[PDB]
């Protein structure tokens, strides 16, 4: 059968939910990651049912969860936690690392085929590009563009050929979004960029393809936290070529669509899911 | 259910009919729209089973054709043929055979259809470079390649429900350097790929109608063929060495993402070019 790592699941609102609920469709087990600091969260809401409605497929099946597990895209290895390790939060949490989830992963399941990085960080994503710091740049690539190149690199021993892997950019590495701070920006375009080189490597060493799918505007956790989403989504629906809302799930289906093998000749691409919306330049 | 046109299809060697078996295969009717001068060769060899092995889809399962039509792009309405045409060798016997014709008599066979695949091209000067196209073959190939595609949509959007799916097929060349790809076949690529877009905004928004383009890579059609003076075995092998799949690229590999983009799983994507050629595209300095 089919095994999917989903990297950044929060909640119920984000891409990460909609990929998921869409693999599930096709029978495919998933396992989240989900961030030390609101895993708790999470499994408590989860055991108390509020996720019971998100989970529903169709009249026949709910979406099969085969584990959730901690994961931080900020730590490669065990050896690389500084003092957090015993922060409130992490301190009754182990294995965390991306390293250590791949084992983990590897030694309860053995080995998967989909992958699926959907999880972006920037301490100063409120400040624009020009009064950003070196630390919060940094910190915008060390979360949401490193992370792609080391899960990719932990992650393929455990993975079969002809495996498949995704990640979820943004618009605003390509044409300037004001408000999209703290070198977010700057983070998709590297990932867009990494995409293309680690699809080259990938590819021809063990025959794995990736990609990344450029998301239109979604109201998850996150963007709501940066307002901001509430004028990207009404400006997208009033002046994408589409006007239908934007769903999560309707990321889910590409996203389903690129880790199966029925695009098996696509690889290192930037997909476009947005309605359209990137295609027009004068509003009307 | 649903049913699909297929613009361009002459035999079982081009993306047409990898198109149509990965659309069989999702249990989509397909019907062919068929060049005038290949026609009834086509049919003749479908009639005679020459076909039977192409449209094996698996080991139990093979390619079922609702209807095959003779259709010439290169003809809007009726009154668009010329004498000569009419009244030529090939095109004599045949009827309904324009773009406003063939989709009136789909409409009125079938009635409102949900999926349409542009597959053909055309340049009579694709020999010669760019530089040395007469502004006559140059505005064939625009004519053929690329107006044809406007057209296809002006008359077919009124046979389609909302939330049908249209593609076509290009090339890279439209964006990048291919010395050999010529006749201005560069040009209506590029001509083609912009198109898109536009229309994707013209349908979108007064029909909710989708349409996306795939760049697919290098495939040994009758057509390739006919580009050296191979240009095609040259590209396949230079593909094969160096994209970052190192696996023959197949017509069902494009058929399978064209079956996906015609599909509502693909509903919030339109406007777009999307690359099926093994990552091939995303190279620069050959290692
Ligand atoms: N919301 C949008 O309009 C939009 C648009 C385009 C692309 N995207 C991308 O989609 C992906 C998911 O974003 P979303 O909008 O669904 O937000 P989200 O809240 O659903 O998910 C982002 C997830 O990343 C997790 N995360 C943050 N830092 C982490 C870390 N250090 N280690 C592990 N996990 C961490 C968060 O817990 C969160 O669950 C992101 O890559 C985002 O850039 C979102
Ligand atoms: N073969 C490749 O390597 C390649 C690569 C990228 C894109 N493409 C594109 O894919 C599409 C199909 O090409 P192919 O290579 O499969 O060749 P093909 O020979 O299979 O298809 C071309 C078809 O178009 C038909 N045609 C030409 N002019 C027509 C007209 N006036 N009206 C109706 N039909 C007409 C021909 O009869 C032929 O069957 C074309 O758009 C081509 O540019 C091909
Ligand atoms: C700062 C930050 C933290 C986080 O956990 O997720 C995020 C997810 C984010 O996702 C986005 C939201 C809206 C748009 Cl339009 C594009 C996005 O990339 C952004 C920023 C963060
Ligand atoms: C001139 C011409 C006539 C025709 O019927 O089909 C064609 C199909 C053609 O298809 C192609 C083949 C190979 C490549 Cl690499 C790209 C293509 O666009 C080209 C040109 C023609």
């Amino acid at each position: 059968e089919d095994i999917c790592f989903i990297a950044g699941i929060g909640d119920t609102n984000g891409y990460g939910w909609g990929i998921a609920k869409e693999l599930s469709k096709r029978n495919v087990k998933i396992i989240f990651g989900i961030w030390p600091p609101v895993y708790n969260i999470f499994m408590k809401n989860y055991k108390n049912g509020k996720f019971d409605n998100d989970m529903i497929i169709d009249k026949d099946k709910k979406m099969n969860i085969l584990d959730m597990l901690p994961f931080d895209a900020s730590f490669d290895t065990a050896n690389d936690i500084d003092e957090t390790k015993n922060n409130k939060r992490y301190n009754m949490l182990q294995n965390y690392t991306i390293e250590d989830v791949a084992n983990l992963i590897h030694q309860k399941y053995g080995k998967i085929n989909m992958l699926v990085h959907s999880l972006a960080n920037a301490k100063e994503v409120q400040k624009d590009l020009l009064n950003t710091s070196r630390k919060g740049y940094l910190d915008a690539l060390s979360k949401s563009s490193y992370s792609l190149i080391s899960l990719c690199k932990y992650f393929v021993n455990i993975m079969k050929p002809q495996s498949s892997i995704i990640s979820l950019t943004y618009h605003a590495s390509q044409k300037v979004v004001p408000g999209y701070g703290g070198g977010m920006s700057s983070a998709k375009a590297a990932l867009e960029s990494d995409t293309r080189v680690l699809a080259y490597h990938l590819g021809r060493n063990y025959n794995i393809r990736i990609n990344t799918i450029s998301a239109g505007p979604l109201k998850s956790r996150a963007a709501t936290a940066i307002t901001f989403i509430d004028y990207a989504i009404e400006y997208s629906e009033k002046y994408a070529p589409l006007r239908q809302k934007l769903l999560s799930t309707d990321i889910g289906s590409v996203a389903s669509f690129l880790l199966s093998r029925e695009s098996r000749a696509i690889t290192g691409q930037t997909i476009y899911v947005d309605n359209g919306l990137n295609i027009m330049f004068l509003p009307d």
